[PDB]
C-alpha cells in the first residue's frame, strides 16, 4: 500500500536524523569509553551488576536495521549508556566523569533533536 511506503519513508528520514543525532553524541566521547560492549571476558561479573547493558556500537546497528521507531526509544538506549556507567563505576572514576559529561553535552543535543522530530514530523 502507499500508506506502508508513507511510513516507511518517515522511518527513514527519522533514521537520517537519529544517524546524526548519534554522531554528534559519540562526539562528545573522545576517550572512546562508552564506544563498545563492556567485554565479559574482561568484567566477567558484568551481567550481575547490569541488567541491560548498553554502548553506542549496539545502538549504531539497531539505527542501521531502522530500528528506532521514535526518538523515546533512541534516548532510553542513549540514557542506559549513562546510567549503567554511574551504577557499575564510582564517583571518584575516570568512566563515572566521562558519563557525567557525556550526560550533560549530550542534554543540550538531544533538547534540539527533539524539537527537530517534533517539528519534521
Amino acid at each position: 500500500s502507499m500508506e506502508q511506503v508513507a511510513m516507511e519513508l518517515r522511518l527513514t528520514e527519522l533514521t537520517r536524523l537519529l544517524r546524526s543525532v548519534l554522531d554528534q553524541l559519540q562526539d562528545k566521547d573522545p576517550a572512546r569509553i562508552f564506544a563498545q560492549p563492556v567485554s565479559l571476558k574482561e568484567v566477567p561479573d558484568y551481567l550481575d551488576h547490569i541488567k541491560h547493558p548498553m554502548d553506542f556500537a549496539t545502538m549504531r546497528k539497531r539505527l542501521e536495521a531502522q530500528g528506532y521507531k521514535n526518538l523515546h526509544e533512541f534516548e532510553e538506549d542513549f540514557d542506559l549508556i549513562i546510567d549503567n556507567c554511574m551504577k557499575y563505576n564510582a564517583r571518584d572514576t575516570v568512566f563515572y566523569r566521562a558519563a557525567v559529561r557525556l550526560r550533560d553535552q549530550g542534554g543540550v543535543v538531544l533538547r534540539q533533536a527533539r524539537r527537530e522530530v517534533d517539528s519534521i514530523g
